[PDB]
């Protein structure tokens, strides 16, 4: 909780953590078990991408810096 001042930033961090957590479980389940492989990988990296997007915005290193 770096930016505790704004609850929106906290909500963002929470959202990113939620997505990251979900992606983590998806990866664990993915490993635990032609284009279907890519589709499945993406489906498993759904939370991974969500987290990356939320991080790029939270930190503002992939959003603020570049679109």
């Amino acid at each position: 909780a770096q930016i505790t001042g704004r609850p929106e930033w906290i909500w963002l961090a929470l959202g990113t953590a939620l997505m990251g957590l979900g992606t983590l479980y998806f990866l664990v389940k993915g490993m635990g078990v032609p284009d279907a492989k890519k589709f499945y990988a993406i489906t498993t990296l759904v939370p991974a991408i969500a987290f990356t997007m939320y991080l790029s915005m939270l930190l503002g290193y992939g959003l603020t810096m570049v679109p």
